[PDB]
Formats: C-alpha cells, structure tokens, sequence
C-alpha cells in the first residue's frame, strides 16, 4: 500500500513570533566587524537590485509609451525587479536596517538584549547599509554611465526616470514622508515574518516578492533603497539638491521605518504573544 | 528517495477548520481585539498599495482605450498580500470567522454567546483597525488628495469612481456581490487548511484573492477602508451612501456566505466524519 | 538534507485514480448530491468571476484593437481557481467522475447500478449549482445587465458574443470540443492525483484549466452557467440552442473523451499492475 | 521544540544520470502493445496541446493588433500554453520520441538495452506519436473547424496564423531545419534531465515550462508537433503541400532531433558520467 | 491522525557558506578532460539559452511596436527567456567560469584547493565556456539563418535587435563595461547561493529565475553571453568589429566578473564564515 508522509512546510502563530524573537537576539551576539560586514553587504545587495530596477523602468519610462502610459509601466516593472533584494540579503546571511527595527526590537521587548546592545546593533546595520549603498552607487552606477543625463529625450529615458523618482521623494512634507515610510516598513517587516514563518524555497520567493513589489509600486518610502536612489541622482545632477535628499526624505523615512517597525508592529505582537514566548521558554 | 504529500483530503481539512474555528473562542477579548486591528490595519496597507497602483494604471491617456481595465487587473494582482500579512501573524478577519467559527458553534464546540462575543470582537477591531490607517497613513500622505489637473489626478479618479461603483448598487445586487466575495475568502481560508506547502499557501489565495477583486464582488472590511479613505479625501460620495448603501447589505452578505452559503453544506456533509474522529479521542 | 518525492511514476497514479472512483460510489444519495451541488455552485463562481474579468478587457476601444485575444485570456487566467475550491472542498464534477469512476468501473471496483448513480446524482447536482449561482449571484448581481450604453456594455457584450460562439457550432464540432475540454480536465485529475505538493496541486491544473479556456472547447457544466446566464440577462440566444444545440453534444463529447479516450488506453495500459497492487 | 527536519528535493548530477538510464532501461521491458498505446497517448496530448496553443495565438493574431504587433503576441501566447504537453506526457506515463532520443540512447551506451530492442523501442514510439498526433488534427481539429478559411480578415485570424507558422516551418532549407530541430530536442531531453531531477512539483513544473516555452518562442522543430501542425494545415487546405510538409520539414527534423538527443547530449554526458554509473553497479 | 512533519528545505547564511567550499573543492578533483567537457556544455547551454532569448526579443522588436516602446518589450522578453541556462547549467552538473569566480576562490581563500589546481580549473573553464559558446554560434545560430541580414525592415527585426545589442555591448569605456561585469556576476553568484540554499523545486527555479533576469534586464554584462552575442553578430555581418568585441567587451567584461566573484564577494563572506568554517572541519 502506498503511505505518503504527511508533511508542514509552514508554520504559525506562536513560533513565528518565537524564531523572530531568536533571530533578533541572534544578532546582538555577533562582534562589532562581522556586523559591519554583515550591513555593508546588504546595503551593497540593495543598490544593486535598486540599480537593475531603476534600468528596466527607465527601459519602460521611454519617451512616446510614457504619453500613453504616463509612467505606469516603469513603476510596475521597477517593483516587480525589485524583490530579489530580499533573496539576495537574506540567503547571503546580511541583515538589513529595516528588517532589525523589528526583529531586534521584538528581542529586546522580550528582555533577551540589552538597552546599550540594541544601540550598537541599530547604529551599526544603520551605518553599513549606508557605506554600501552608496558604494555601490559610485562605484558601479555612476561610473557605468547608465545613469547619465545624455540630453535627448529620445535617449535619455533613464536620467528622466530617475530625476522624476527622486522628484517624487523630495517633494513630500513631514508628514506625508513619515506615513509612507511606516507603511514601508510595515511591508519588509511583514516580509521578514513570511520568511520566517515560510520554510520552504515557494514561500520564501513568493511571499516576500508580493511585499516588496506591493510597497514598491504603492510609492512607500525604504531609507536604503532611498538613500541609494538620492545619492545616486546627486551624482547624476539631478534637479534634487543635497540638502533635500537628506533633510526633506532621508530624515522622516528613517523615523518612519523605526516608528513602524517598532511600535507599531513590535509592541502589539509583543503584547500578543508574551505568554506564549514565556511558555516555550 | 521518501515519499511526501502536503495536501490533505477534504475530511481532514474540514476538522482543521472547525478546530481552528474552536481555538478563537479561547483568546481574552483584549488578545482577539489586537488581532482584529491587526488584520484590519494590514487590509487597509495592502487596499492602500492596489489603490495606488490602480491608479497609477488609471492614467487619464490610458483610460480612452483600456478603461478601467488594466487598473483593475493591477489593484487584483497587488491586493492578495494581505491574506498572508493575515495568516502569518496569526492575526484574524471577519469573513473568515463567519466560515470557521460558525462551523465551530454548528458542531457544539462553541457557544453562542462566546459565537457573537468573538464576531463582534473581530469585526470592532478590524474596523478600527481599517478606519485609523485609512486616515493616518493613506490621508496624512496625501497619496489620493484632489489635484485638479487632469493629467496627475488618476489616483483620485480612480478612488471616486470605485467608490461610486460600490455606492450605487442597490441592496439585492450588494448582499450578492458580498456573498460571492465571502465564498471566495472562505474558501481560500480552506485551502491555506489542505494545503500545508509554502507554494500553495501564497498562491491559492492570491488566486482566489484576485479573482475576488477583479470579478467587483464586496468585502466588508476593504470596503470600510475604501468608503472612509473616499470621504476624508472628499469624493462623490456621502456617509449615508457608504454606510448604508453598501457595507451593511455588505455585511449581511458576507455572513450569509461564511454562515449558510458554505458553512452548512459543509456541516451536513462532513459531521459524521467529525464524529468519529472525536471518537477516536 | 534528506531526499523527498513529491511525485508518483503514474502506474501508482493510475491506482489512485481507480480507488478515487471506488470510494465516491459508497457516500449516501444525499452526500453525493451536496457535494455535487457545491462543486457546481463553486464552478459557476469562478465562471462569473472569468466573465466579469473578460467583459473588464471588452472594452470597445480595446476591442477594436486587439480583438477578443484579452478578454478570452485573461477569462482564462480567472477560471482555473475552480479546480482548488472543489478539489479542496471534497467535492466532484461530472468530468473527473467521466474518468475516475469509469475507471473503477473497468477494474470491477464499482458496479454498474452505483456507477449510475454517481454520474447522474453528479450531473443533476451540478446543474443546480451552476443555475442556482447564475440565479441568486449573477442575475441579481446586475453585472450582466444590459446597459444599452456601448461604453459601458462590455460586460453585457461579452456574456452575449462567447453565447452566440458556444451555440452557433455544428453537432460534431461541438463534441470534438467537448471532448478536448474533458481531455485537458481529467488530465488535471490526473495531475492532482500524482502532484501531492501545494505548487503542483495549483500550478498543474490551473495551466491545464487555462489552456482548455483558451482554446474554446467545451465545459458542460461551465456552459450550463453561461448559458442559463445568457438565458436569463436576455442575449441573442434561445433556450433550444442554449440546451439542444450545444449542451447535449457537450456532455456526449465530454463523456466520451472520459470514458473511451483516457479510460479504455490508460486501463489496458495499467491493468496488470493495479492487479498486482491489490495483491 | 522548533526543530524542522532539512529536506533537499533536488538530487542532482549523478544521481540524475542514472535516473535518466535506468528510465531509458526500464522501457526495454514493455510489450509491444503498452508502449504502442503509450506512444499513441503522447502524440494525442501533444495534438491537442497544440491546438490549444494555435487557438490561443490565432486569437493574438488579430489583424489590427498584427499591423501594430507582428506575431510578438501570437508566438508568446503559444509558447505560454503548449508547456502542459509535457505534464499530460509524464503524469500518465507516456513517452515521446524526442524525451526518448536521450533516454533509451543513453541506456544503450550504458549496454543495459540491445540494438534490437532499442530499435524496437524507438520505431515503435515514433509511429505511435505520428499516429496520435495524426488522430487528434483529424478528429479533434479539422471536425472541429477552429482552424479554417473564413475569407475575413477580421475573423481569418486563426488559420492565417495557422497558414504563416506553416509556410515558415516549410521554407527552411536542410540545414537551417536540422539546426533548429537540434536545438528543440536539446532543450526536450534536457527538461527530461530537470524532471528526473526535481521532485517536488513545483520544479517539476516551472523547469519544463520555462524549457518548452524557450524551444516554441525560439522557433526550434519539434517532430511531433510538426507532425501534428503539418497535417492540420494539409487537412484545412492551406498554401502548403504534402512535399513541402514531409520532404522539406519532417526529415531533416527527424534527423535533427535524434542527433541532439543521441550526440550533441548523450555521449558527452556517457564520457562524463559512465564511470559513476559502473561505480553505482558495483554498490 | 493529524500532525504532519515540520520540515524546512531553507537553510541559509553558515550551511550556504559550507555547501560553496564544498562544491568549490569539489572541482579540484576531476580529471582535465571530464572539467572541459563539463564546461563545454555549460557553453553550449548558455549558447542555446542566448539563442531563444535573442528569437524572442527579436520578434518583440518588430518596427512599428519599437517605434512606440522604443527597445522595453524586447530587454523584457529576453531577461524572461533567458534565465533557463541556470537551469540547464545545474542540472547537468556542468559548470560555468562566472560562478567559479565565487565558488572555486573560496574554496582557495579556505585552502581546500591549491593554486594549480585553481588556476588549472579555471582556464579550463573559461576555455570550454568558449569553444561550446562559439560553437553553438556557429552549427546553430549561423547555420539556422535565425539572425541573417533580411534587408526589409518589416521581417529584419531579429537581425536589429541583435545588430543594436552587439553596438550597446560596444560602445562603453573600459570602466563601465567593468562595472556592468561586476553587477552581472554578483547576481550570477548570488543566484549561485540561491541554488546551494534552497534545496527545493521552487526556489531552485524562482530565486535563479529573478536573478538571471534582474542581471539580463539591467544592462549587465556576462562574459559567456558576451561571448555568444559578438560572435554571432561578427558571423552575421553586425556593425562591429572583431577587434571591438575582444578588446572592448570580453577583456573588461571578464575582468569585472572575476572582481565580482572573488573580491567582492569571496572576500567580505570569507571574513564572515572563516571561523565557523573552522568550527565545522573540527
Ligand atoms: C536576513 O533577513 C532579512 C531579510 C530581508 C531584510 C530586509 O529588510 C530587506 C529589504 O528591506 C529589501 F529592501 F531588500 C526588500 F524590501 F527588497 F526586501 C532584512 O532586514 C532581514
Ligand atoms: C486563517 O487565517 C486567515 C487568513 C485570512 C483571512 C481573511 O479573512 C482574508 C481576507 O478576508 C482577504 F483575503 F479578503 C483579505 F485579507 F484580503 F482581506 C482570515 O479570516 C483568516
Ligand atoms: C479531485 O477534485 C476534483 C477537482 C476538480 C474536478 C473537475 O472536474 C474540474 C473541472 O471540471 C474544471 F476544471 F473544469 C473546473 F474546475 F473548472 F470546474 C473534479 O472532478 C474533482
Ligand atoms: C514520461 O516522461 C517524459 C516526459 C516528457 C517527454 C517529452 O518528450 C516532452 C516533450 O517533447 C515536450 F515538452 F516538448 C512536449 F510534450 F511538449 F512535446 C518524454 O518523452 C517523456
Ligand atoms: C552547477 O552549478 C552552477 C549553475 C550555474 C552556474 C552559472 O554560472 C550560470 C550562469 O552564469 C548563467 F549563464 F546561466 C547565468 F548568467 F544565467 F546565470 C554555475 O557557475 C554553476
């Protein structure tokens, strides 16, 4: 008789929140260079999926479709480019700035980590994405030319594209900054969770790749892959000036993603699966 | 190599969900309002993003050949997320519940008063939940506010003219529309039971999400967030044609469909299997 | 790691197969007719939901570029959800029974007074799922309605040109389509019956599912809804071509191609080894 | 305890090596009459997943939308919805002559099946392919009318389309034909690889999708559908005849096709890996 | 009754890590004629692979639709095409030089391979990529006329699209072609990962599928398409130049893609996993 095994590649509830919680504490246990390392990579994974997205919309950004699409097509396809950034981090063992402010928080809620260990942590995965995205930017983006104003509309679809993004993420305020990098957040966080939960290779590209192209395409504000995609239109010159990338953008995206990642989906949870955690413990 | 299977047959999945249905009548009702806002915030943020990208595909150029088409397509493709943001943080709907709690009370595993109790619960919070990210993220970020400029202001015309859609059925064609939207939800909750593989958990219900969305049936808890989203953005719409030209014969559908379209058939077929597994323990 | 197979050779699936067809000839008349109900109302859900897609890229500005080509694909893509609500569901259709229980038939499993049984009950309840969806959910619904503004009357129009299609063929032609439809359909059986992984149990038949859709052959029980539909928002066509005309060479195309063309060869292929297996 | 066991559904390499030799050995021991019937049963389902393709990419091949598109559409519409032949071949057990081209070959470099045999096995599957195929453009095409001369541009969409991958596929001279054909059964054996190796389903699908629609986008020849398109545009009376159908297409695709399954891949893999297979004998 | 097995086919990060030592130090092993004979088909795989995206991005180039779309639909229908090769690179056991890169220099930076037998690996990789690549230029794409000089502008979109493919690949300075190589190959070894990570069907097929698209779409440049593409367009009388193809492309492009595979890439995850390395042979 024919007795195929019943198998769970998913899981739920309580253990979801249990192997976040462990993969946040995981990482306050690492030394201060193989975090950099860890940061520098995932920054540097993230301009490079950013760069190869930002070249198939501008690819879609052409100058006689974009009179009839107005700029539907590039955003579609730039998210639906985007995604592998989660497989590239994640399986190369990198952790990005936006991942921790959940997972690294939940640790620390839960008393695992220390007030002054998730200082360290923050600050470092911060400051590593950065150098890296930027980087990456330079060294590849800038001196490949792709990203070059060529002055002619019939050519220069991707400088276009460019400049209209960063466009777009410069001129917000505060406020309207700030909620569309919580809802950003809110996106990788739950990202993180699927790939937690997901144990399976399906999941872990398909969950994940639904997230990041929905906040992708939805316009929500990512502080890594915004910090590449202003540096880089600096480099370009841009109609953006430093000044606004930074201050106008960079500052209220920041703020967003801790806000979302930590209190508004850290602490609820938290609040929800403390007993649990305490029992499995 | 050993053989393995991650699809159950229809009896074990009919005890899943009525054991699953069982298990919520349990939480305290401050756990089961977290949950519900949960969901509901996460419905919101991914009505959020298929809005956006409707709307970027709602280009007034674009219109006068596709209308209303590939802005549609688009908002079904991106919508589905939210069945995962839902399942993987075990965080609860009301369409759901109407399936498996009420299949939980029918096989005498509930009781009514613990039945309303957790409905009303669900459906407190996930309104809470949809209404307060409709306003601060989707208003604060002025993502849908009115530009009057033909040319820029597809995602307002796109959210006024789904609004007027839904608030111009009449009560018989609503109370349909919702009962199909129920039948789907429910019955994507069912395969995420049968199916226990990564691949089918995203995809079965991005299917059966899509083709919700897509087909114009009528949810209750995207609809709250639609309907206030398109009144503090100031549509053509009012309070009185969201609330009770749509999400009450909205409701009642969607109950409908969880409690007697599905729920009993279900019953009727699968409660002496049910039995006998009792027996079996 | 450890090696796992998620899938079967196909002599395993074909004794699947034959005890699929063995265990549903034992359910109760009123079992049988619920499930069968149910499969036929999740059928006409997902039809609706296609059509509704469909008439969505009707548009006649679009159509007057691109044809039918992306109403009729993208109806494609919507269907094949039907194949996951009814196979998780428990449930049957009459066109996987065409083949599973025809099977048990040929191996003895089932006798000839219960294999009627089942069809008919099969047939019957899905029927009156399919028309009581088209009743209570889409002609109530208004989508179909017509709004006798061209603009707005792509759904209507829709509904009515793949009516005029499905009732303007000819009594072999109809049958040859109805027997590729049931061709690709207990094809998807087949696949769901080897592929015991969520991506095959999805991917497998939806493709399946898609392709028959595409490639206009015929579904008896989807051509019930769209016909009784089509009846009921007022198309161009009569009840004896909805019913005459199309539906009884539907169903003899679509038993024949479950009980002669993949029955009778995939038995004198596996024979021997379910003889074998029930040793 | 959170503790899944690690499981690995792709076993690659040598392993796929033998699965590949010992499936090519194991049609050795079949009756005439089941591999008859199972070649019978490919060439239907390949018959009528081509009929679900042509439809398809017919229906793209709106003339307003050709004057804009070209065949863009209709070939990418095709190669979308043929792959499933490959699914409907192997769930039920079924060979095709192109899969078998690698197999049975490799399994007769390996001394496991006798010339005898293995011609057997071959001729057998080659005439049970051309008689399915030939079986289903008949009574499930040409009866069917889908591919037929309406005379309106508007409507003609399905055999005009049917007519222009005809007059293409017969206008190859012997050398070009024998290239693509190479480069179509290439791609068959080697979803053939990818099935033996993957085991999940998932895989098992996606891998032969995305071979099968690179072969039918790439233009390369595949036997049995070339049989089976060739024979439905004899049947609707397109601008093609019978010479240009077989002495032009269906010879040199022949010969191409079982040259990659049992040179271009086969003896190179039999160098690289028979001295593994001979170490498994010894186990 | 119902409790199924939890089970997980991901294990990323330190065992991704071990698994590419492994299969680095695996290589140094087979006999000289076996590794060129597996590199030989892998060129021939990405020849093959190149040829149906090249067919597919041809017809999508057609003139009036470029004429709207300019070149998008054609990069788009190209990177889908494309990313096949993995596919066809992994299942049968082949191997390519970009991932070697990666794979064979770590298991250097570890010293679970000597420098002779690095360096010998190697070059017997890249030469075998070329001959299968140049050799399936020639007996398939050459002699099929898939991409001949069919002067009517209606019909010669396949020979367009190649002719402006080649000139793209061209037309660069020696540092960006370096940089697009550098990109190409951190997602080739990136998909690399993906493979020796998931163990499963899904991920096998999806995770290489994106990453061989994002690399194609974006303009990055892989050495053994690189080669494929001048080649064929030099045998069918392109725009270019022989000496533009050698000295303006491969060089740079090859280089790039080392940098990519070794530096990095090894170097960074080197310093990361040497210690638990350590730990795991102990
Ligand atoms: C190792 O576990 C992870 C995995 C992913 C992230 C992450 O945050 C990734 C992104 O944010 C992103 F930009 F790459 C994308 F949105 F694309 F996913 C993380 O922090 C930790
Ligand atoms: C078993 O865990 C679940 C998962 C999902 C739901 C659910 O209700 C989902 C929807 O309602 C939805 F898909 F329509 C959307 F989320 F989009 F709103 C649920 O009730 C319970
Ligand atoms: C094993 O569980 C099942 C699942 C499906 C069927 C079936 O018959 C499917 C169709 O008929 C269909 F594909 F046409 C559609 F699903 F669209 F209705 C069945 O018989 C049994
Ligand atoms: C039983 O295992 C198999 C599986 C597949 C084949 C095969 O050959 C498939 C094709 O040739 C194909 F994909 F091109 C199409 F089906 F489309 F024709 C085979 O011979 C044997
Ligand atoms: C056997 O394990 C492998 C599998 C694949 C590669 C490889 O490198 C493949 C490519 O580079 C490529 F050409 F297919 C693409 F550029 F698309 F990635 C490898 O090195 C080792």
């Amino acid at each position: 008789v024919l007795d195929p095994v019943s198998i769970k590649s998913v899981c739920g509830g309580e253990e979801s929140y249990i192997r976040c919680v462990e993969y946040g504490k995981k990482k306050a246990h690492y030394s201060n260079l193989n975090l950099l390392a860890k940061a520098i990579l995932a920054g540097m994974f993230v301009g490079l999926c950013a760069h190869a997205s930002g070249i198939a919309g501008g690819l879609f950004y052409y100058h006689k479709l974009r009179e009839i699409v107005g700029a539907s097509m590039s955003v579609f396809v730039y998210g639906f480019t985007f995604p592998i950034a989660f497989m590239c981090i994640i399986c190369t063992g990198s952790d990005l700035f936006t991942g921790n402010t959940l997972a690294v928080t939940m640790a620390l809620y839960e008393k695992k980590v220390k007030l002054l260990d998730y200082l360290r942590v923050m600050t470092i995965s911060l400051f590593g994405n950065y150098v890296g995205a930027v980087s990456f930017a330079f060294f590849v983006s800038y001196l490949s030319g792709a990203f070059t104003n060529v002055h002619a509309v019939e050519k220069n679809h991707f400088f276009q594209f460019l400049n209209d993004i960063a466009e777009k993420k410069v001129h917000h305020t505060f406020v309207e900054c700030v909620s569309l990098a919580v809802g950003c957040n809110i996106f990788v966080c739950l990202a993180v969770y699927f790939v937690l939960t997901l144990k399976d290779g399906a999941g872990y590209v398909f969950s994940v790749f639904f997230a990041v192209y929905a906040f992708a395409i939805a316009g929500y504000e990512h502080i890594i892959a915004n910090i590449y995609t202003l540096n880089i239109a600096l480099m370009v010159n841009t109609k953006i000036t430093v000044y606004q990338a930074y201050i106008k953008n960079l500052l209220p995206t920041l703020l967003g993603n801790y806000i979302a990642g930590a209190i508004v989906l850290g602490l609820p949870l938290y609040f929800i699966y403390k007993e649990h955690y305490y029992n499995f413990e």
